[PDB]
């Protein structure tokens, strides 16, 4: 629904209002300060201030690692709480593979490490699955790209493992295991595992793939026997057999040439803010 008035003109300039996409329907801004790009979304002050977005806001604002789309501060209008955070614009990691057929297997482990390194870091915060678009990572401005997951924002069956489509009770950090090696495997293959490219609509076969873990790796696609096995190790069906993810941080492809290394809004003024944000004007 349409966008406030631009505000905070002295700390912000306003870039574009962009109706569509991974950010949805937000406002790309500029501080003036940092020369950073940031998002902005909007929510109508009143009732639509709940507990999940209470709750939402609080766990975003808790979340400090450079591969996590970052809050970077919650805002009063008029109308709306106003919610800053880092804005990716690189665009999506699956339009990068699409413009690139595929992956090298050296680009698919740079990208893998931050992506699993993210997804780590946001497990032992008790952020799992429902809370991360891991079927949709993005990718930063930089002419290096760094991997960018929404956690809180506010596709293809092929991310869903199989317990999540049948099990009643499942652990959501081991369904984030499977997600991320189709993941891998769509920036090897150039392509979803199970589904079948020249049918992606068919939700069915689909499925029936995925339940029966059929995948293969295409004759012309040549992958490392460690980069294989990690793979065969992923696409596991029962997920008390699924490699976790402290495993896949021993594993010996991840290793390669893995990067060693993988002041801001108070709690009071937030949390003020989203109260006085639940009245309506």
């Amino acid at each position: 629904m349409d966008l406030p008035i631009m505000h905070d003109s002295d700390r912000y300039e306003l870039v574009k209002d962009i109706g569509s996409g991974n950010f949805g329907v937000a406002r790309l801004m500029r501080d003036k300060q940092s020369n950073e790009l940031v998002a902005v979304k909007y929510i109508e002050r009143g009732e639509k201030i709940d507990e999940n977005v209470k709750r939402e806001i609080i766990n975003h604002r808790s979340l400090r690692h450079p591969n996590i789309v970052r809050f970077k501060e919650v805002i009063l209008t008029p109308t709306h709480l106003a919610i800053v955070m880092e804005y990716a614009s690189g665009g999506e990691l699956f339009e990068r593979i699409c413009n690139a057929g595929r992956f090298s297997e050296d680009e698919a482990r740079f990208f893998f490490q931050q992506l699993i390194s993210g997804v780590s870091y946001c497990h032992a915060m008790q952020v799992c699955h429902r809370d991360l678009k891991l079927e949709n990572t993005l990718l930063d401005g930089s002419p290096a790209p760094r991997l960018k997951i929404c956690a809180f924002g506010y596709g293809t069956p092929a991310y869903i493992a199989p317990e999540v489509l049948l099990k009643k009770e499942y652990d959501g950090k081991v369904a984030d295991v499977w997600s991320c090696g189709v993941t891998l495997y769509v920036m090897l293959v150039g392509a979803y595992p199970f589904e079948d490219p020249e049918e992606p609509k068919n939700f069915r076969k689909t499925i029936h793939r995925i339940l029966n873990v059929q995948y293969a790796i295409p004759d012309y696609v040549h992958i490392s026997p460690e980069c294989r096995h990690l793979i065969s190790r992923i696409f596991v069906a029962d997920p008390a057999k699924r490699i976790s993810i402290p495993e896949i941080r021993n594993h010996e492809w991840f290793l390669k040439n893995l990067p060693a290394d993988l002041p801001g809004q108070s709690i009071e003024e937030i949390m003020q803010i989203i109260a006085e944000a639940t009245v309506p004007p």
